[PDB]
């Protein structure tokens, strides 16, 4: 598995980006950007303390409150929420079962976010809110597979929430809502390849679900429903390229993909869609820097791109698509996913 | 009242704008790009049959299926819907009351679309979805005042939805959920001005409620949240001109709003924030063309604004921020507004 992103980002209700990630100390800490603008400063880094096992996931609640959910020493799926938008944070709360893998968040279109995590089983599991944006949570279900990355979940332009996971002959594999806010789940399906990544998902400004992974050759390769919410898929095509981390995708704010990943020489790297969101892809560009994590992009309140990655310092460094010079926003990271 | 939208528009889950307008046979008809791109060719004018006395609105269910929402011969509100996410519709159901207005449509956080109107009392009244995109629709409920124009609703950052309309001394009233998802509305609150359009309101990059209205000098004016989803309001400020219709109000691709009016000479007007979300306003300037409604803006995949207004040949014409040459999309048009 290819080296993980090591923060979880989001663009907050107020336009403030604020990311997640797990401290020598095992706890998870926050940085949030001062003003809503590329190249704003930062709070600096602020614990939220836990006991963290997996890589942190932060989800924006439908009432604008930020949720993190990580695996604790435990290995049971725990979760914290702010209590008011932007503002103010819970205590940590568990939510049971036993868990090997980063958790995979996304939220239903009744407002009730569902977890995926693979269990000791290998199987992938899930539990949801039973009400939009609050407990109590459900029982613990399993969607059965023998799953051997981090799984990722979408929801499709139809309400259907769909999770990607590589299985034991280390194909993409992916099931699928067959109705929004169910637990009508569709059976396993192989998407075919080989992956050398935990896949990424995204869903394209035509609506179709377009996901990415490294392959064999380290290329990093993807693939698409051919027409919106629906099958069938694409063959694979590569975007080549030879890649040392996780690659991690953002839409441009006019529609257009855009990936990053770290190269041969630790240098980020990138590539995007040109001209439109159905335009030809470009070639890879350096951004250079030295990076020790996967990069993670968001899109800011100014409608540019924001690539987060550790440095050789295990700083996080921020580089923005003015590109800008790498910034520091210091701390020290650790590597904590659950599946490396 | 300031001459009113002529159209409802969306982008829908696949990337296309779809119009909705009221025909010479007062039937709703729309009309969709055939592609996800600005300067699309065009379906053409389908009609979705009924007999219409209001504006028609249309909404986006959190599954992706458009809704429209209109005032019937019988004063009651009716409604139709998409089957499947950009498929074939229902038939036209009655939602029953006796309204005096357009209907003003909004989505809770948990995926219940929300529908205010002018009650025959000229209070603000509303309905609700009792489930997630679903009907069935709960009671007809009062939320009491007196409203001389349109209604205008938004959610707050914080998942609240807030109302806007004007009250029998001309100024700017609003009222608000003060918890997302309920039937606890705040009491009715002045934000004073006389305004002569309905109002139009905004969520900003930076998570805060902004509201636009023609005031008595017939110059565009603007008040706003001075924080995020909360007061206090700012002050009215005058964006200047003479406008002869409502302004529309869209988002840009990067979060800098503009504004869209008809001037003295019946062309079409725009003014922008300038820079980023949080920049200077930029003055007046032309887009030429002879419009007989207000104008209607949406940002299309592309990320580019797309204006559509009523000419004096009654067809609708599209122009587009390339600007473009205006373009005819045909049909024949009227203002089918609950309130002139
Ligand atoms: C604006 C343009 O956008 C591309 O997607 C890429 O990020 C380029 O480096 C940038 O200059
Ligand atoms: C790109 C730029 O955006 C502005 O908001 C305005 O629409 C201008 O006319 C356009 O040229
Ligand atoms: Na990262
Ligand atoms: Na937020
Ligand atoms: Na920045
Ligand atoms: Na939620
Ligand atoms: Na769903
Ligand atoms: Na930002
Ligand atoms: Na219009
Ligand atoms: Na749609
Ligand atoms: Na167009
Ligand atoms: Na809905
Ligand atoms: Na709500
Ligand atoms: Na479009």
């Amino acid at each position: 598995i290819a080296l993980s992103e090591i923060v979880s980002v989001v663009n907050t209700s107020d336009g403030r980006i604020e990311v997640f990630g797990v401290g020598t100390d095992n706890a998870v800490w926050h940085n949030r950007q001062t003003a809503p603008h590329s190249g704003s400063s930062w709070t600096g880094w602020i614990s939220l303390n836990g006991k963290v096992t997996s890589k942190p996931v932060v989800y924006i609640n439908t009432d604008g409150r930020l949720e993190v959910f990580a695996r604790g020493t435990d290995n049971a799926l725990w979760h914290i929420w702010q209590t008011a938008t932007n503002a103010g944070w819970s205590n940590w709360q568990s939510l049971g079962g036993t868990i090997t893998s980063n958790p995979a968040v996304y939220v239903n279109t009744d407002g009730r976010i569902d977890v995926f995590a693979r269990g000791t089983d290998n199987a992938l599991w899930h539990i949801s809110q039973t009400a939009a944006h609050s407990g109590p949570w459900s029982s613990w279900q399993s969607l059965n597979g023998v799953i051997t990355s981090n799984p990722a979940v979408h929801i499709n332009s139809d309400g259907r929430l769909e999770v990607f996971a590589r299985g034991t002959d280390n194909a993409l594999w992916h099931i699928w809502q067959t109705a929004p806010d169910s637990n009508q789940w569709s059976g396993w399906d192989s998407l075919g390849g080989v992956i050398t990544s935990d896949p990424v998902v995204i869903g394209t400004a035509d609506g179709r679900l377009e996901v990415f992974a490294r392959g064999s050759n380290n290329a990093l390769y993807h693939i698409w429903q051919t027409v919106p919410h629906g099958g069938p898929w694409s063959n694979w095509a590569s975007l080549n390229g030879v890649i040392t981390s996780a690659p991690a995708v953002v839409k441009n704010s006019d529609g257009r993909l855009e990936v990053f990943a770290r190269g041969t020489n630790n240098a980020l790297y990138h590539i995007w869609q040109t001209v439109s969101h159905s335009g030809p892809w470009s070639n890879w560009a350096t951004l250079n820097g030295t990076i020790t994590s996967a990069p993670t992009a968001v899109e800011d309140a100014d409608g540019r791109l924001e690539v987060f990655a550790r440095g050789t310092d295990n700083a996080l460094w921020n580089i923005w698509q003015a590109w800008s010079a790498w910034v520091s926003l210091k701390g020290s990271l650790i590597d904590a996913s659950a599946i490396k």
